């Protein structure tokens, strides 16, 4: 520590490692870019890959979200007990990307036409995640193992967002409906979920929800 | 051990993994699934997230290409000595994945009309791991620090790919050029690039590259 994160004025990528950080209550500053700031293009060349987040732990300065995310995981002590529970969930949090992936494409790409067909497609894309909740302590546990790690902060965000988009997404998923439920009412997850600054932050960019 | 690849019979997101398995003296086996056997139907549905590839370790099976290459990285002592290792190789390896996805849409979904533009964008893609390349012991051993890591075998095959696509598009970039030189004299990765198993496997599923 100390951590800085940097990053549009959005939940986008980055509402996911600042519930971690809260739900491990760690502090960090916030440094918001502002579009037109981003766009006096002084900023972006500095940006290893020319984008946002941009985070700094001390010493180290790290770009790409999921880097960001591991790196959090593995610091603080969030990335399993052993190496197949290691593995598993990078298989959960590339899942998870590929989604995320999918549902930022709809949103500024095609919101208006595609929302119908997507909303439609979501179920055989959230089936995985009920499937791994099942296979772990049927459900009443994490999304890996017994303890919480990187990869269930980073679901828990997508599902959200999701139920945001099409509110009974989850209703013939029982596994998801209930960790959902479970890990919101975390005390310093509920407390960062109704702070001024998550609920006036919109979730992504163009406005569209 | 044992180690199994289940794939389609391209090199596509399995090469990385096969040549960072060559180059650790490690033995696997191939299943491979044929085009016409997956739109049969059957094994899709028994796939976590309904794709390939997927990976059997002795009794763990994962999917996911990248969460793949990790375990590989970590089982075999190529993530780094340390945490802030760790953390650049898989902001690293993100950005591969990043530019990875970029090729793949161009290839099967517009080689004809993109290509040239793909082209004249690709000098500031490969920037970024250049400039790591020149922080790093100027661009005279790894991606990140003094030994190899999962990160290099997939940058590697990253790069290969690009070569066969636009010819001389390492031309301005010398640390990367003599990189890509280095890594394929490997003698375990020279030889593995020369079998007519790499060979005669085309690099993609729809005959372009
Ligand atoms: N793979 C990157 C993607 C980052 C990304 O797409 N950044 C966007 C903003 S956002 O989609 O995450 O909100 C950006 O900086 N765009 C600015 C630009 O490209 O100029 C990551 O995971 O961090
Ligand atoms: N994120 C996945 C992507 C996997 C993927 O795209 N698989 C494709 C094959 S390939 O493009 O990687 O060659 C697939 O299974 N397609 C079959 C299908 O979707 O039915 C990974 O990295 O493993």
């Amino acid at each position: 520590p100390p951590y800085t994160i940097v990053y549009f004025p959005v939940r986008g990528r980055c509402e996911a490692m600042r519930m971690l950080l809260a739900d491990q209550g760690q502090s960090w500053k916030e440094e918001v870019v502002t579009i037109d700031t981003w766009m006096q293009g002084l900023l972006k060349p500095t940006c290893l890959y020319g984008q946002l987040p941009k985070f700094e732990d001390g010493d180290l300065t790290l770009y790409q979200s999921n880097a960001i995310l591991r790196h959090l995981g593995r610091s603080l002590g969030l990335y399993g007990k052993n190496q197949r529970e290691a593995a598993q969930m990078d298989m959960v949090n590339d899942g998870v990307e590929d989604l995320r992936g999918k549902y930022v494409t709809l949103i500024y790409t095609n919101y208006e036409n595609g929302k119908n067909d997507y909303v439609k497609a979501l179920p055989g894309h959230l089936k995985p995640f009920e499937t791994l909740l099942s296979q772990n302590q049927g459900g009443k546990a994490f999304i890996v193992g017994d303890q919480i790690s990187f990869a269930d902060y980073n679901l828990l965000d997508l599902l959200l967002i999701h139920q945001v988009l099409a509110p009974g997404c989850l209703d013939n998923f029982p596994l998801l409906s209930a960790y959902v439920a479970r890990l919101s009412a975390r005390p310093k997850i509920k407390a960062f979920l109704s702070s001024p600054e998550h609920v006036n932050r919109p979730i992504n960019g163009n406005g569209k929800q």
